[PDB]
C-alpha cells in the first residue's frame, strides 16, 4: 500500500467512517485526469487505491469529501472538502500516509512519508 | 473588509510573510474564475482581496503557495499548495477570516466567521 | 502586551467568548505559582494579563478551561483543559501570542512571537 | 490496550520516535501520581502502558517531552512539552488513542475513544 488515506473526527472522537474521497493526478496537458477513489473504512481508513507500479511520480490530489460527511451528522460544515496536492515519488517510490482531522470549520491534515 | 486571510508559521512561530495566495470563484462549467489575489503582510495577513458588493454567495477556493514560501526558508516540504473550499453563504451578514497554520508537512486551516 | 491569549472554536468557526484561563509560573520548588488570569473577549482575546517589567524568563503553564465552555454549549468534550507550558526567553524583545483552537475530542496550539 | 499515544513530526512527515513520555493519575487529595511512561518507537507509538484492570475512572495527564524530541534535531521549540489531561472511562471501559503533531512552535492534539 504505497498510498493510505485516514480520516479522524474531531467532535466525536473517533474515526470518521465511510468518507468519500476522489484521488487526481496532473496530466501533461496541467488537467487532473482520475486516478483513484474510495471510502473510508470502519477504522477511518482507505487502503489498496493504488499500486507501486500505478503509483508514478506525478503530482497527486486528493479531494476528501467532507461536506457530506458533515451534513450527514447534521452538522453545516465551512468547506466543500477537504484538498491535499502534493508531488509524489520525486526520488524513487515511497509509501504516503495521509491523514485529516476534521471538524465542521477547521482541519488539520499531515503526510507520514516513509522509504520501503 | 469581508474576506480577510491571515497566515502563520508553526516552524519559526511567526506570520508567514510574503506568502502569495490565489482566490477562485466556481464557475458554472465547474472551472475556477480567478476572483482576487495578494501577498501576505509582514503581520501574516492578506486584507482587501474583495468587496461586500463584489463577494456574493458561491464556492470560492484559496490557493496559498506553502511550496514556494518553505523553499524561500529552504525547507523541503510535503504540499504543493494548501487549498480551502467553502460555500459563502448569506444568511445574515458574514465576515470571513481564513486562517492557516503552515508545517512543512502538514497545515491546518480554519474559518473565523463573524458578524460586525 | 507582553502577553495575549486567543481561543478559537472549530465547531461554530468563531472566537471562543468567556473562556476562563489561569497563567502560572514555576516556582523553585517545582509547584505552579498562579500568576495572572482572565476571561476571553468577544473577539476570543484576552489582553493585559502580565507587564514587562513583571514578565520575567522562567517556565510558565496557561491553563485554559475548555471543559467549562464545552459544557456551556452542550457538547461533551474530552480534555479537562487545554494545557500550554513554555519556556518565556528574552534573547531579543519577545512579544508573544498564544493561540488555541478547540474541538471537542481535540485541540491545537501555536505561539506567534514576534518583535515590535 | 486500553490506552495507546502516537506521536508524529509535522517538520520530518514521519512518526516520532524515541519520545518519552510520562502518565499521571489524580489522587483523591489532588496531586498527579505517577501512573505510567514509556518511549515511543520506530512508528510513533507507545503501546502496553496499562491494563484494563489498572486504568481504573480517573483524571489522567499525558506529559509528552516534545522539547526533548526536537532539542536533539537541533530545534529550540516553544513548548515544555505537550500535556493531554482528561477523565477517563467515567461511563465504564473505554479504549483511548491519543495522538500528537508535533512542530517547533505548535502541536495538535486529538483522542479517538472507542467501546472495546
Ligand atoms: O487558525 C488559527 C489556529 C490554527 C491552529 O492550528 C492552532 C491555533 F491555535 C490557531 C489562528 C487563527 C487566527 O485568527 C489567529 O489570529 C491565529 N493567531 O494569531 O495565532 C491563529
Ligand atoms: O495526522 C494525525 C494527527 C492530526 C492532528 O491534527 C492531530 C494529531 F494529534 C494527529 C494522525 C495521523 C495518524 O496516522 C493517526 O493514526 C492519528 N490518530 O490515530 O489519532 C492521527
Amino acid at each position: 500500500c504505497p498510498l493510505m488515506v485516514k480520516v479522524l473526527d474531531a467532535v466525536r472522537g473517533s474515526p470518521a467512517i465511510n468518507v468519500a474521497m476522489h484521488v487526481f493526478r496532473k496530466a501533461a496537458d496541467d488537467t487532473w485526469e482520475p486516478f483513484a477513489s474510495g471510502k473510508t473504512s470502519e477504522s477511518g481508513e482507505l487502503h489498496g487505491l493504488t499500486t507501486e507500479e500505478e503509483f508514478v511520480e506525478g503530482i497527486y490530489k486528493v479531494e476528501i469529501d467532507t461536506k457530506s460527511y458533515w451534513k450527514a451528522l447534521g452538522i453545516s460544515p465551512f468547506h466543500e472538502h477537504a484538498e491535499v496536492v502534493f508531488t509524489a515519488n520525486d526520488s524513487g517510490p515511497r509509501r504516503y500516509t495521509i491523514a485529516a482531522l476534521l471538524s465542521p470549520y477547521s482541519y488539520s491534515t499531515t503526510a507520514v512519508v516513509t522509504n520501503p
